[PDB]
């Protein structure tokens, strides 16, 4: 948590649950609670791993046809 | 800029940048103003590494076909 010179505010999140909201309260600022923290494990993971390998083929197959769209 | 005593001021440049000719002011001698040194590299520089060589292999095959040009 930091601060910048220039009336923005700088910060670093790292995510660890998604969630559903509850109720919508007016603002700003925006409150909202969740009903439940929507999480899952992977089942079955060999899938799992033939479904990464698959994805990382198609992103390896994404990642190599620039010329001048600046994709890092 | 070796001052040559024959009404020539041959002048050796290692020239910088390019710049946008906002305007001209009557002279002789004129006086323009331009931008800055637009000399910034961007993000992804491995297709630029690539492409640069690819341009270095292009002109090094041109210069092969316009040898009967005798090209530099």
């Amino acid at each position: 948590a930091m601060r910048l010179p220039d009336g923005t505010l700088q910060v670093m999140v790292e995510a660890r649950a998604r969630a559903q909201v509850t109720d919508y309260i007016p603002g700003p600022y925006l409150r909202a609670r969740g009903e439940v923290f929507s999480e899952i494990f992977p089942i079955d993971e060999a899938v799992v791993r033939v479904l990464v390998e698959e994805l990382k083929e198609a992103f390896e197959k994404y990642v190599a046809n620039h010329k001048s769209l600046r994709l890092d």
